[PDB]
């Protein structure tokens, strides 16, 4: 099965999933000399004040926090969008060291990890019928750099502990996702896939210009889960990104002069 091994990492994939070779694959270098402005880009608009977030899962990949997503309550919209994107999950990638961890890099830069938070096109009715379209989903992604803690984040690390092992999950009610964003809503746009298979070329990335701080406490807690399940050799959860892929006949967009 795929995953971030040596026998199985991202450049096993394209045995299984022929798309990880296509057109418009995910992450990417974002250069940020040849982004252009684009001002006919509208402000993002980010409406989690409903959010109704209900459990964190292991995936054996990464932790995903679960929204119900049965409702317009936390919604994306504006910037390059057309329509509303109901929030359904939200997750990380990140590093053995502070050095690598996010999939986009800027200017090949790669931060210590990246959040995604994962929506899809309220049009497409459900999130398994989104995935089949190029407008299915958008994703919000945000750096994240070691420094000072993140004060909104520490209820995601407490709760770590209780889903070490792929399989696990653990109820997860009450937590604002308004809490992980930094201050700024710039961004560069462009048309992507999924990072994971089945690498999809379903999104609309939203990649923050801005990065969060995020203690080195904070990511050192990430990086004690585990690829395994419970009673199996322990691989730490650590190096969950995918690489930068080929550009090719895309053009990243800029929100901001
Ligand atoms: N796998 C990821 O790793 N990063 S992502 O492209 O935001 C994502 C979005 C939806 C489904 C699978 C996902
Ligand atoms: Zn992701």
């Amino acid at each position: 099965h795929w995953g971030y091994g040596k026998h199985n990492g991202p450049e096993h994939w394209h045995k299984d999933f022929p798309i990880a070779k296509g057109e418009r694959q995910s992450p990417v270098d974002i250069d940020t000399h040849t982004a252009k402005y684009d001002p006919s880009l509208k402000p993002l608009s980010v409406s989690y004040d409903q959010a109704t977030s209900l459990r964190i899962l292991n995936n054996g990949h990464a932790f995903n926090v679960e929204f119900d997503d049965s409702q317009d309550k936390a919604v994306l919209k504006g910037g390059p969008l057309d329509g509303t994107y109901r929030l359904i999950q939200f997750h990380f990638h990140w590093g053995s060291l502070d050095g690598q961890g996010s999939e986009h890099t800027v200017d090949k830069k790669k931060y210590a990890a990246e959040l995604h938070l994962v929506h899809w096109n309220t049009k497409y009715g459900d999130f398994g019928k989104a995935v089949q379209q190029p407008d299915g989903l958008a994703v919000l992604g945000i750096f994240l750099k070691v420094g000072s803690a993140k004060p909104g984040l520490q209820k995601v690390v407490d709760v770590l502990d209780s889903i070490k092992t792929k399989g696990k999950s653990a109820d997860f009610t009450n937590f604002d996702p308004r809490g992980l964003l930094p201050e700024s809503l710039d961004y560069w746009t462009y048309p992507g896939s999924l990072t994971t298979p089945p690498l999809l070329e379903c999104v609309t990335w939203i990649v923050l210009k801005e990065p969060i701080s995020v203690s080195s406490e904070q990511v050192l807690k990430f990086r004690k889960l585990n690829f395994n399940g419970e009673g199996e050799p322990e691989e730490l959860m650590v190096d969950n990104w995918r690489p930068a892929q080929p550009l090719k006949n895309r053009q990243i967009k800029a929100s901001f002069k």
